[PDB]
């Protein structure tokens, strides 16, 4: 029944980020800047302050019920995006999406990392759930927009619904949401592995590569009309290689890098990010951006799937088998980085501008590079 | 005849390049057979191995005008008189002082050949793009040298003695001598630092080559201290370092130019940085093929990415000569030579060779992004 836990996963990460990614190309259009940057920071922040409470969660109720709490929050952010049609209204809708989907993230790799208990094949299992998770950025504005350019708006958020029906089916089948079950071992408090370098350095390079793309994500759109002056079918597009390269990189450095090296995987990972940021504002087309973008996708791709192991095998080399507490940690890293970059984003290229941004964050993901050299080898308890 | 003095300078590299390369696998092998514990001589041998690197560079600026007072075969002569003594002290020395004189030596008459005889090939060839191709085969000669002469010492130490190959090499330098025996300006380099462009680039290549500077005095004691590998394998390991830089340069001469220069020399410096962070983990001479080569590679990529960004530097702004790219990167490699074994054994006796090693590749990789300063410089 340990593959049949990975299915949910593959669905549950599919479906809970594909209305993230679905909302973005109908909410603009919708509505006819600040106003609307503020709208998507929703799901960030209210992800953040609710991850250090769902940490602990997790280590007296399992991951089952939190999962199904995440679909059912799933089920109703989707529906209410559905019918509601005012800003605070989908302001709501974000922030149910953005809690409900903190529960899915969590429980998951939670409930991923306690049922496989082998670094190799965990650092398969998590890759293919990476893989899912770039499939459904992949599959989110495509569907939105087309089914906003033909069936209606409520067509999309509709079908999701029958889809997280279908998922809440399966869940009944396999993930058995029905009772509570402490876990058996009793999880670290968060505030001594915060204390510890190693979480520290690991969950900072996830991170810090994370806010490499969260920075990205909107300041590209701008710096575009600024510079190419481009139509706007293609602006979804430029992305679209780096999600394509994150899916290839996740799924095959998955397989690889336990051979390869999980300290020097990060690292050449962290570098090429570096790269391919400092190379993003010196594309002068469309074309130009293919190959640094795919470059930084692949490299988030290694990062992830050679970090999201090794907080496992840190854990389990220093602190005790309790999986919540790490990467609800990393979790928050993710949702820190993503909160970060739209509500700021607008001022700070207005403050020092977009090229020098990258190029700090370049270097910054350059110079932390070494660091990851630390998990190596940490020590053991 | 022209050609001649082409073969003659080919010699006077190739065996000044094999002298550094041959007293490499046979100092630290020589010091241990006396003996038969290289923690507490570390030093001295690094103070030897920089030697060469501090005397060139205190000698350097009187070459020039005394190149200009008396000619160019006298001091030419005088690099293949002292590189005799180098040589022949090499085959005869029994006590460290007499080493480091040896080695003072060869760093005088180092200077001596390579400047004279350069300046010697400049003046014979008077087309403008011969040098191009005799100071392409020059300098192809000067990498033959390091190629061959790393696993030479390594090679014919167990098998011919102690002193073969140095008289081998001094009777090469006896047929040099006899070759050459039948023989017939602008912005000086103290203004060429004050650039912070040309600095940035100098800096890059110091950094890069301080790689295997720091490599070369500590490594075979790290060999002998820790695998136990035979002595004809010490100068053997060096031979994966010639090929990959060869391999290299000689690719990326080709490649470099349409991904620019300085994503080029970014990406060397940083795999130079890894290979250097890789070396300490090797656990035996098999192991060291994969991260001495990676290092030989990406300082080849870093070499073949700086000189002509060198060059276009010096060429905008100042007014370059047929030297000045090889001066400015010069000075580099005396001032890397010089200070890597020099605080090496400081470093090495305060804490191990891996943290050396790890001090190394992160100086590289953080001086890494200080290479977008030379992406389109402006005058
Ligand atoms: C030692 O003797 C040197 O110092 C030469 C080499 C130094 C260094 C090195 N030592 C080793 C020792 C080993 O066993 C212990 C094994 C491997 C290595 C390697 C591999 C890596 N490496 C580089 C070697 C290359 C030489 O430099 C040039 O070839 C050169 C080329 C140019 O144009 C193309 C120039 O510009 C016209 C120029 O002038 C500035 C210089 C350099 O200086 C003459
Ligand atoms: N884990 C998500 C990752 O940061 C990411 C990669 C590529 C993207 O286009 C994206 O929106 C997010």
């Amino acid at each position: 029944s340990r593959q049949l836990v990975l299915v949910v996963v593959f669905v549950a990460l599919l479906l809970d980020n594909m209305l993230f990614t679905v909302v973005v190309p109908i909410v603009p259009t919708f509505l006819y800047i600040t106003r609307v940057g503020v709208l998507f920071a929703s799901k960030a922040v209210m992800q953040l302050l609710v991850n250090p409470f769902v940490g602990p969660l997790t280590n007296r109720i399992g991951y089952h019920i939190p999962m199904f709490a995440g679909f059912v929050i799933m089920f109703l952010s989707t529906v209410m995006f559905a019918f509601s049609g005012t800003y605070t209204l989908l302001f709501v809708a974000r922030t149910l999406q953005g809690i409900g989907s903190s529960f899915s993230s969590v429980a998951g790799l939670g409930m991923l990392a306690s049922v496989y208990t082998d670094d190799h094949e965990r650092g398969r299992a998590m890759g293919t759930a990476l893989g899912g998770l770039a499939l459904g950025l992949l599959v989110g504005a495509p569907f939105g927009s087309v089914m906003y350019e033909f069936v209606g708006k409520s067509a999309p958020f509709l079908i999701l619904a029958f889809l997280a029906l279908l998922d809440g089916a399966l869940q009944l089948c396999i993930l058995q949401p029905s009772k509570v079950s402490p876990e058996s071992a009793k999880g670290t408090p968060l505030f001594m592995l915060l204390k510890d370098p190693y979480i520290l350095v690991a969950a900072g390079s996830i991170c810090f590569a994370n806010m490499g793309v969260a920075i990205l994500e909107p300041t590209l759109p701008i710096w575009m009309m600024q510079t190419m002056c481009s139509p706007k079918w293609q602006l979804g597009l430029a992305f679209l290689p780096a999600s394509v390269s994150y899916l290839i990189g996740t799924n095959l450095f998955g397989v690889l890098a336990n051979k390869m090296g999980r300290w020097l995987c990060s690292l050449i990972g962290m570098l090429v990010v570096g790269t391919s940021l400092l190379c993003v504002p010196l594309a002068h087309n469309i074309f130009g951006l293919i190959g640094p973008n795919a470059g930084l996708g692949l490299a988030i791709g290694m990062v992830d799937s050679s970090m999201m192991p090794i907080m496992g095998h840190l854990v389990d080399l220093r602190h005790t088998s309790v999986y919540g507490s790490v990467y609800a940690i990393a979790d928050v890293a993710f949702c820190m980085g993503f909160a970060i970059g739209p509500s700021t984003g607008g001022a700070i290229v207005k403050a020092i501008g977009f090229p020098w941004l990258m190029v700090i964050t370049g270097v910054i993901n350059i110079v932390y590079a070494p660091l990851c050299y630390y998990l190596r080898s940490p020590p053991a308890k």
